[PDB]
């Protein structure tokens, strides 16, 4: 048998709308990540999708078919049990141009990524470009490019596109990244991709002694109809542990916390609670480390967590000191052009009084520019952000032609 362990690595899946991200994750894991009504009706990803799988290798078989996602080697002709390698998970991003902020919140959780490129569409499409640039900015450099939908193009067309992809990465940080051709729909060459994931998206080093920090991307009321009462539960908070570890019965706090009134003004009150349970997928654990998206059970009133109310928050230990800032100073750089537009325009300099969109960790916040200097801006935010370390990456977006567009990035200076 294989052990039951949490995923140890997060692999982002990014790329232009409908190029096959969610179908690729299904091909690898058997899971369709879309769970929301509007996602199922529109046939598109809207919220961040998630799925897990074990990975193993049949030591008596040849690669790539030796790589498997279940404890069997029957498919490559061996009665031996495959050797367990690791459990992995996928952060399945929306590709739609209006949902770039959601992709960015997911990229803060990624240990590596797969950029999916449809073989039957012109290259490079706007969000092929935009997600590629975003990965570079955020520093997700452990990248595999997957050429999907090769089932509906000729060998000649696929090779032509392959050469344009290599030329696109030429002279960039991604110059050496592998391109793996597959069909997600018909599950062709998926074993080569799994081998690729093992070779190019290794589990990163973690620091388990750093102050525990979880970036929140989901929060739920897990109580369903037709249940007794001795099986009802407090609110659940879901996200990615980016450093340290958490344990059942630990006293924790949610930051910035709850929007409340205090002394005639709007305030954020840190939410203190205790960890009641820890789950990854369908399995319970006594502790949680980086890797995977964890569900943290709490003793909170489920009305506090219902419907992703805490999205963008962080969780730390109760006694941790974490800055919560209404005003932030950013050492910034601007992109040369608006890469996500169908027509790439030049990026205008930042001006005082502009309303910008800031991506910080899993949070997305609007703010007004109160100060512009050559490489430093100061922003008055509409909501405070939790800033758990010095020099956290932020991505800057501006509304251009009715759309939020990524235009730059920087470090939040504390
Ligand atoms: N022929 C062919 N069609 C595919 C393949 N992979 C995905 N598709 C089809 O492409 C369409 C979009 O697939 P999705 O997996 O939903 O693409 P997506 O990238 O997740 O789309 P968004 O999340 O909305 O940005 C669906 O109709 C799929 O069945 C493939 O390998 N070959
Ligand atoms: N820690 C913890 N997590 C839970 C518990 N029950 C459910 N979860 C997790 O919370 C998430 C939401 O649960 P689910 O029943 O699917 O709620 P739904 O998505 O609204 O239908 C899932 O990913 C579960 O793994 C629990 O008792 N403790
Ligand atoms: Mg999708």
């Amino acid at each position: 048998a294989w052990p039951k362990v949490q995923p140890e690595v997060n692999i982002g899946v990014v790329g232009h709308v409908a190029h096959g991200k969610t179908t690729l994750v299904q091909a690898i894991t058997g899971i369709w990540t879309s769970k929301h009504s509007e996602e199922l009706k529109r046939g598109m990803t809207i919220k961040l999708g998630y799925a897990e799988t074990n990975i193993g290798v049949c030591e008596s078989c040849k690669k790539p078919e030796a790589y498997v996602t279940e404890p069997s080697c029957k498919s490559c002709g061996s009665d031996d049990e495959p050797k367990f390698l690791r459990r992995i998970s996928f952060i399945d991003a929306p590709g739609h141009e209006v949902l770039m902020a959601t992709m960015l919140s997911g990229a803060a959780l990624m240990d590596g990524a797969i950029l999916v490129v449809a073989a039957n569409e012109p290259f490079p499409q706007p969000q092929t470009r935009e997600h590629f640039v975003a990965l570079g900015i955020i520093g997700v450099k452990n990248l595999i490019i997957v050429q999907n939908k090769v089932d509906v193009v000729s060998k000649e067309e696929a090779l032509s596109q392959y050469r344009q992809i290599k030329q696109f990465t030429k002279g960039t940080w991604a110059e050496n990244v592998p391109i793996i051709p597959v069909s997600a729909l018909h599950k062709i060459n998926i074993d080569s991709l799994i081998e690729g994931i093992e070779e190019y998206i290794k589990t990163p080093y973690r620091d388990l002694s750093q102050k525990p920090v979880m970036l929140v991307i989901r929060s739920f009321d897990v109580n369903k109809p037709g249940t007794q009462f001795n099986e009802l539960k407090g609110g659940v908070i879901g996200g990615s542990i980016i450093q340290g570890l958490f344990k059942v019965d630990q006293e924790i706090k949610v930051l910035p916390g709850l929007r409340v009134e205090k002394q005639g003004k709007v305030s954020y009150e840190p939410i203190f609670t205790k960890i009641s349970s820890i789950r990854f997928g369908d399995e319970e654990f006594k502790e949680a480390k980086p890797g995977g998206l964890v569900a943290i059970g709490t003793y909170l009133d489920p009305s506090l967590t219902k419907a992703d109310n805490l999205l963008g928050s962080i969780i730390t230990l109760a006694d941790a000191e974490v800055p919560v800032l209404w005003n932030i100073r950013i050492k910034y750089n601007l992109l040369e052009r608006v890469v996500g537009a169908k027509e790439m325009l030049k990026v205008d300099p930042i001006r005082a009084k502009e309303t910008l969109m800031l991506s910080v960790g899993s949070s997305t916040t609007l703010g007004i520019v109160t100060s512009v200097k050559k490489d430093e801006i100061e922003v008055e935010l509409r909501r405070p952000v939790a800033v758990w370390s010095n020099n956290i990456r932020t991505v800057i977006s501006r509304q251009i032609a009715g759309r939020w567009r990524m235009i730059g990035w920087g470090l939040v200076e504390i």
